[PDB]
């Protein structure tokens, strides 16, 4: 048993809710919150900009030090950093950005990072400003992640479409 509340169960291990991931993280304080990161960990907009804003820019300060030491992530890759006031840890995962012409095939590799964590609160990778089809992202999530994932979908109309179209 865990404290995630109000989720619809899609499969044995995937759950979904219409929620703001920032507000969800603040309430639950999960062990792991996933950020929709880019390779530079520049948290300007989308989920990343919102998570970073909620940390009062501490996520960005930590991220800039990480990049200065280690260089950029790979598309499809991840790193574990602090969750600040939102979670114990933040798993920064880079899904492909279609608006940069990145290979959508890399979305499966991106979701594989979730399997290193038993339970996660996460957004749909490559959705939103990353330009992929969220229905496709949900399918890849369900077919790739084997650990317990709680998906927060900000947009109510999209949440309803994702549920109603789920196979
Ligand atoms: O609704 C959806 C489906 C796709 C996904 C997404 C992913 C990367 C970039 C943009 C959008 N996304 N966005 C969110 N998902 C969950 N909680 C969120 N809190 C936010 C607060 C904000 F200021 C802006 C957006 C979100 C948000």
């Amino acid at each position: 048993v865990n404290s995630f509340s109000g989720y619809l169960k899609l499969t044995d291990n995937v759950y979904i809710k219409n929620a703001d991931i920032v507000e969800e993280a603040k309430k639950v304080k999960p062990t792991v919150v996933v950020n929709a990161a880019n390779v530079y960990l520049k948290h300007g907009g989308g989920v990343a900009g919102a998570l970073n804003k909620a940390t009062n820019n501490a996520m960005q300060v930590e991220s800039d030090d990480y990049i200065a030491t280690n260089g950029p992530l790979k598309v499809g890759g991840s790193c574990v950093l602090s969750g600040h006031n939102l979670a114990k840890h933040c798993l920064h995962v880079v899904g492909p950005n279609v608006n940069k012409g990145e290979d959508i095939q890399l979305l499966k590799s991106a979701y594989e990072n979730f399997n290193q964590h038993e339970v996660l609160l996460a957004p749909l990778l490559s959705a939103g400003i990353f330009g992929a089809d969220p229905i496709h992202s949900l399918r890849v999530c369900v077919d790739t992640v084997r650990t317990n994932v709680y998906l927060a979908v900000f947009d109510k109309n999209l949440y309803d479409k994702l549920v109603s179209s789920f196979l």
